[PDB]
C-alpha cells in the first residue's frame, strides 16, 4: 500500500491561498482529502539584495523565498506554474515530497508568456523545499528560485501561537559585499561555493529592526526553515533560547532541546520556540561570519516583562547586531540613489554614515564618539581627525597602531584595518564623523577614498 | 564485555567474495561466526575521469570505489593487502568498524609488489567506510583509495530486492572541469577544498544513462553509500523520491520518511528506497552545483506502469539531466583521442557537439534548433549565425544581450556568457550546429576558440 | 512552568573552580540547586600556534579553549567577567544554553581593566559552547575567545573513568601553514572561510605525543567536544575505535555506535568511549586534509595488555600520525629561535630536520635513509646527493620522474613535489639529510631555498 491512502479526493475543489514571507497560509482544518489547485507564478525582478545593491531576482510569486504552499497529505495537488510574459528565461519546478521523476521537473518547463500544469498525490506528510529545475540548475537556485511546500498530517500540527517562514540562501554577486548598484550573478564564484551575501528571505534586513519577528512572553513559535543552497549547509542557531522541538522534512526522528542545528543545502525542518523571557532572539548560521559579515541574521522579538530570577541583563544592541540594531538603514538607500543621480548631500552622507557607524565604529568609539580616557580615543571633538581628514581615511583602510597623541591624551593601542568597507562606506561615514559632536564639518567623497586605498 | 561475543570461529575458513561497484556480494546467511579470509590488491592506473580526461587513480582492487567487502559481526577477519607491481608507492589500509589503532594502518604498509596481512574481530555492526592511510593520506584518498565494508548483525538485513553501491568523492585536477588530457593531481586545490570534479563511482557518468542503476515498480532498494571525501559533506538527496530509513554507520538511530541527509566526509550510511511510478530517480549531493555542474549524479531508472492517481507528469529529460540524459557522451572520447591523434574528422566533431548540446544549449534553443519565435532566437537555419561564425564564438564564450534580427524577426533577451566550456567544447557544439538544420557547414577548431577568448 | 524549575536557590553560594584544558572540573555532587559564583578573565597573549610560529591568542582564562564551567540545572549563576589591564580590546560573552537576548552579550561588555556582571537562571541541561560576542564578532572568535560549559542534569552524568576537554578551531594566518614568525589574523581568508590551521585545543600538537590523553583497557572515557568555528563543521572522528554514545548539546536524542559525527559551527557534543585494546586512538576532523595537512589530531593513548582475538597489529607510527608520532617537535621551535637570534647551528638544523623527516620522508625513503633496493632509492650514503645539493633542493620543492641512477641501482618513479614545505623547513630537513647516514655533512640555509623556489 502507498503512504497517504485516505482514497479518493471529495468536498470541493481548494483554491489554495498561498503566502508571502515571512508568513504562513492558516491550518488546513480538515478531515477528508481534497483536489487542491495551486497557481504560481514565475517573476524575474530588480529588488535590492542590500541598501543600494540591485540584484535581478528570479522568483516564485514575487518574493524570496517563493509563495509558501500548504497542503494535507493524501491530497491530489493539480499544480499551475505560469511565467510572466516580462521573464527572459524559462522556468519550471521541483517540489521535494512529490513521488515521480523531477519532483515535477519534466511537465512544468514553461517558457515566457506560457503556463503549465501537472498533478500529484501527496504520499508525504512534511515540510519541503521546492526550486526551479532549469539548466543551469544552480544559476535559477542562486537567483532565488526557492520556497516551501507544508504538507501536514491527516489530524494536522499541534496549535501554536505564532507561525512564519523563514528561508536561508547563498548568493553570488560579481561585486563585493555591500558594493552598490546592480550587480551581476557571477558564475565563477558559485561553482566555487564562494558567496558574497548569506541571507535570510532574499535580503540584508529582510527580518531585522523594523521587519523582526514578533510573539510575547509565555507564546509559542513554530518556524518553518528552508535552507535553499544552492551550495551552503546551515549551522542553524538560535541566540539566547533553545528549540523546544527540530524535525527534518518528514523525518519520523524528532529532536528536542538543541540550540544548534545544520540544515542540508536543499533540505528544510521545523522548529518550536516558547518565549521565556523577552528580548530579541537572533537566527544565524552559526558560521559565524556568515551571519555577521554576509547577511545571515534574522530576529524574534519578544515583548513581555522581565524576569530577573531567569536573566538580569539588557537587551542587544549594536555591539552584537552591529548596524542592524537600529529599525532600517534607508538612509544608505537614499545616499547611493542620490550619488547616481548626482544630487548627492552632505546631510545624504551623514544620514548615511550614522546608520553604518553603529557597530562597526561605536563598538570602541562609542555612539556618542567619546570613546574610553586612555583606552579608545575620542572621535568627538577630536583634534587628530581634525588635523588630518587623508590620513583618517587611511586609518580606515589600513588600520592604526603606535603611540598616539588626541585631545591632550596618550593612546598605545591596535585599531584593526577595515579594507572590506567600500569606498562610499567610508566617505560616508567619515562624513557622519565630520559633521557630528563639534567636528569641523566638510566631507570625504568616495572618489577620495578611492584614491587613498589606490595608495 | 565486548560486543560482537559470538563465541570462537567455526565451521570452515571462509574467503570472501568482493565485487566491483556497484553491485554488492551476497547476503552472508550464516548463523556462526566465521574466520573469513579477505584479500585484496591495490592498482595505481590511468580510467578516465571524463570523457577525453584521463586521472591516475589509485585503487583497491581496479576500481573507484573500491571492492565492497561483506561479513558478519563476530567474525575474525584475515585481511591480505596486495601492493601490485606496478605501483610506484606504498600504500596500506584503515577499516572504520576496526577496533585498534589506526583500523589496520600500521600493520598493512605494503610497498610496490609486497603484501600483508593483519587480523582484526569485526566487533562492531554496521557500513564503513575503509581508505588508505599514507602520508601523504589526503592524497592517496584523493587518487580514489577508499570502498565500503559492511559488517551484517547476526540476523542478518531485512530482504530486500536490490542492493547497491555507491560513494561520493572529490577530486582535485590540475585542470578545470572537462579540460581534456591526463590531469595531474592538484595539490593547491586539495588543502583549499576547492575540488574540480564531485563524483559518484570515481567518473562522470559512471552511474547515468547505459550505466544507470535498475529497479521496477514495487519493488524495494537498498544502497549502500559511501562519501571518500577526502574533504567534502554530502547533502545527500534523491530527486522525486523519499528514503524509507536512513541508518548512519552501525549507528542505533534509524531516521525514517526524509529525502535530504548529510553524510560526513569519511562517513556511510544504508538507504532503503520503494519504487512506487517509473521513471528517473536522481541520486545527489543537493549543495547543487557539486551535482550538475562538477559531476555528482547518479541514477536509479525505475521500470513499469504509470501511476496517473500519484504522478500525471513526464520522465526526466536534458533539462533536469543535462548532456547525462542520453545514454553515453562516447563521441567526446573518440573526438578527444582523434585531436590528440591528428586525425580529428568534421563529423567527429559533430558527433562530439551533438552531445554537448543537450541541455547546455537545448534548454533554450531547442533539440531541434528551432528555438520559441520572439523568444528564444533559433540555430537550425540561422541568417545571424550564417552571417558570422567567430561572433558566433564569442557569443558562446561571452554571452550576447541587446535588440538583434534573426531569420526576420527581433529578440531582445539575454544569454549568459558559457566561459566554462572549453575551447573544444565550444568548437565541437558550433560544428555540430553549422553541420546541422541546413546551416552552412564548415567547422571551428579550438584554436579558433581559443584566439577568441583571449581577445 | 519553566524547565530547570527546581526551587530557590540553597545551601552556601558556591564559587566555582573552572578548569584548564584538557581537563573538567569534578561532578557537581550536589542534590539542591545553588547559587554559583563563575569568575573568568580574559587575557589577550601570544603563544605558539606552532613551532616557531606565533600568533596574538584572545583567551578566556589564559587558554584556548577558554577555562571549562561546570554548574548544575536549575543553578543561579552569577557570572564576572574580568578584561585583563594589558588587553586593547574590549569583551564580552554569550554563553549557549543561557535564555535571554545573546546569552549574556548585552551584560558583559567590558572595557580593558574593567569588570562585569549578570545573573542567569541555568534551565536547560547539556554541554554549550560560549563564545565573544564583541564585533568583530567572527574575529574574537577566530582568536580564540571560545570555551564549553556544562550545565548536568539534576542527578549527574553517569560514572566514568576519565573526563576531557576537546575543542576544535579554524584559524586564519596572513602567512601559509608553518610559516615561522608571529602571524597575523587574516581577515580576506577568515571570510572566506579558507583557514590556515584546524586545531584541536588552540595549537598544532597541543593533544598530541607528550600531550595526548590517557587511558587503561577496560575503562571508560568522556569527552566534552566543542566546535568553536568560527566557520568550519567537523566530520568528527576516531581512528581505530566506536562512540559508545554521541549526545548533542541538551538533545533528548542519543545516538549510539557511530564513528564519525557531523559537529556543526558553534556546537557542542558529549562523546564516550570504551577502551578495549591498546595503542593511539586519533580524534581528527575527517575532511581529512584539516587533520592531516591543517593540525586537526588529537591523542587517547591507551595503556594496557594486547588482546590477539580482536587485534593483532601494531601501534601507529609516523606512516599515519607523521611528525606528530613523536613525543614533541622542541627543536623545530628551537632552531626558529636561534635563526631571529642569528645564531642558527648546523647541529640546531639538523635536530629541526630528524623531527620534520618523520612522516614527511622517512614514509618512503625509511627512518634510516635505506629507502627499499629499486623501488625508493636511499638517502643514506646517497651519491646522487652528495653530488648535488642544489639539485636536492629543486627535487623536494618540485618533485623528481624519470630514470635515475642511485648508489649504483637504477630508480624510474615519481617523488610528488613538497613546494607546501616552507624555505626554513626544506633546509633543515636537507641539513639532517646530509648530517646522517654518512652523507657529507655541510648545510643549506633557507636563503639557499628561497633562491631555487624562485627560479
Ligand atoms: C576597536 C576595535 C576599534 C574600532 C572598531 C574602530 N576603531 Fe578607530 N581607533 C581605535 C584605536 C585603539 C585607535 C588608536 C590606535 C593607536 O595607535 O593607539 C583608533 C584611532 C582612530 C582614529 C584616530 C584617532 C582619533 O581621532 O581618535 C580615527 C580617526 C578612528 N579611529 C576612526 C574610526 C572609525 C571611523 C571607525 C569605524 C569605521 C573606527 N575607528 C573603528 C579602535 C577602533
Ligand atoms: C537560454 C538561457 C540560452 C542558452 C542556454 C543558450 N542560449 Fe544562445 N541565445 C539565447 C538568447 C536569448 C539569445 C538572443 C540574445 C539577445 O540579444 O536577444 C541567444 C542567441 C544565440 C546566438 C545568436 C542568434 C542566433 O543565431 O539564433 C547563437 C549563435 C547562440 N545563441 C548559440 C548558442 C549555443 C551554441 C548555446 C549552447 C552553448 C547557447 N546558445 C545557449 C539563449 C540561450
Ligand atoms: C614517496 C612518496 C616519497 C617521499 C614522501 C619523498 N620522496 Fe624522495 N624520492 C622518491 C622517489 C620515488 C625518488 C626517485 C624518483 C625517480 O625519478 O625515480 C626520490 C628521490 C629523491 C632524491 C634523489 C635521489 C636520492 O638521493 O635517493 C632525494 C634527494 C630525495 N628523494 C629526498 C627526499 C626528501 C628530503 C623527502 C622529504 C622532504 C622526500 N624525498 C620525500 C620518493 C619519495
Ligand atoms: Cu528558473
Ligand atoms: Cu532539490
Ligand atoms: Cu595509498
Ligand atoms: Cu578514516
Ligand atoms: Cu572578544
Ligand atoms: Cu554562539
Amino acid at each position: 500500500k502507498l503512504p497517504g491512502d485516505f482514497g479518493p479526493p471529495r468536498g470541493e475543489p481548494i483554491h489554495a491561498v498561498l503566502t508571502s514571507p515571512p508568513l504562513v497560509p492558516p491550518p488546513v482544518n480538515r478531515t477528508y482529502p481534497a483536489k487542491v489547485i495551486v497557481e504560481l507564478e514565475v517573476v524575474e525582478k530588480e529588488m535590492q539584495i542590500s541598501e543600494g545593491v540591485s540584484y535581478t531576482f528570479w522568483t516564485f510569486g514575487g518574493t524570496v523565498p517563493g509563495s509558501f504552499i500548504r497542503v494535507r497529505q493524501g491530497d491530489t495537488v493539480e499544480f499551475h506554474l505560469k511565467n510572466h510574459p516580462s521573464s527572459k528565461m524559462p522556468h519550471n519546478i521541483d517540489l521535494h515530497g512529490v513521488t515521480g521523476p523531477g519532483g515535477g521537473a519534466a511537465s512544468s518547463f514553461t517558457a515566457p508568456g506560457h503556463e503549465s500544469q501537472f498533478t500529484f498525490k501527496a504520499l508525504n506528510e512534511g515540510i519541503y523545499v521546492y526550486h526551479c529545475a532549469t539548466a543551469p540548475v544552480g544559476m535559477h537556485i542562486a537567483n532565488g528560485m526557492y520556497g516551501l511546500i507544508l504538507v501536514e498530517p491527516p489530524e494536522g500540527l499541534p496549535k501554536v501561537d505564532h507561525e512564519y517562514y523563514v528561508m536561508q540562501g547563498d548568493f553570488y554577486t560579481a561585486g563585493k559585499y555591500r558594493e552598490k548598484g546592480l550587480q551581476p550573478f557571477d558564475m565563477e564564484k558559485a561553482i566555487d561555493e564562494r558567496p558574497s551575501y548569506v541571507l535570510f528571505n532574499g535580503a540584508e534586513g529582510a527580518l531585522t529592526g523594523d521587519k523582526a519577528l514578533h510573539a510575547k512572553v509565555g507564546e509559542t513559535v513554530r518556524i518553518f526553515v528552508g535552507n535553499g543552497g544552492p551550495n551552503l549547509v546551515s549551522s542553524f542557531h538560535v541566540i539566547g533560547a533553545i528549540f523546544d522541538q527540530v524535525r527534518y522534512e518528514g523525518g519520523t526522528n524528532v529532536q528536542k532541546n538543541v540550540q544548534t542545528t545544520l540544515i542540508p543545502a536543499g533540505g528544510a525542518a521545523v522548529v518550536k520556540f516558547t518565549a521565556r523571557v523577552p528580548g530579541s532572539y537572533v537566527l544565524v548560521d552559526h558560521s559565524i561570519f556568515r551571519a555577521l559579515n554576509k547577511g545571515a541574521m534574522a530576529i524574534l522579538k519578544i515583548d513581555g516583562a522581565e524576569n530577573k530570577l531567569v536573566y538580569s541583563g539588557k537587551e542587544l544592541d549594536s555591539v552584537y547586531l552591529g548596524d542592524r540594531a537600529a529599525p532600517n538603514m534607508s538612509a544608505v538607500t537614499k545616499a547611493t540613489q542620490a550619488s547616481v543621480s548626482g544630487t548627492l548631500t552632505v546631510q545624504d552622507q551623514v544620514q548615511a554614515g550614522r546608520a553604518l557607524f553603529a557597530g562597526t565604529c561605536s563598538v570602541c568609539h562609542q555612539g556618542n564618539g567619546a570613546g574610553l580616557p586612555g583606552v579608545f580615543p575620542p572621535l568627538a571633538k577630536s583634534d587628530f581627525l581634525a588635523a588630518d581628514p587623508k590620513r583618517a581615511m587611511n586609518i580606515v583602510l589600513h588600520g592604526l597602531n603606535g603611540k598616539i597623541k588626541v585631545n591632550g591624551q596618550e593612546y598605545d593601542s591596535v585599531m584593526p584595518p577595515m579594507t572590506q568597507l567600500n569606498d562610499d562606506e567610508v566617505a560616508n561615514i567619515l562624513t557622519y564623523v565630520l559633521n557630528s559632536w563639534d567636528n569641523p564639518g566638510g566631507r570625504v567623497s568616495a572618489e577620495d577614498v578611492k584614491k587613498v586605498r589606490a595608495q
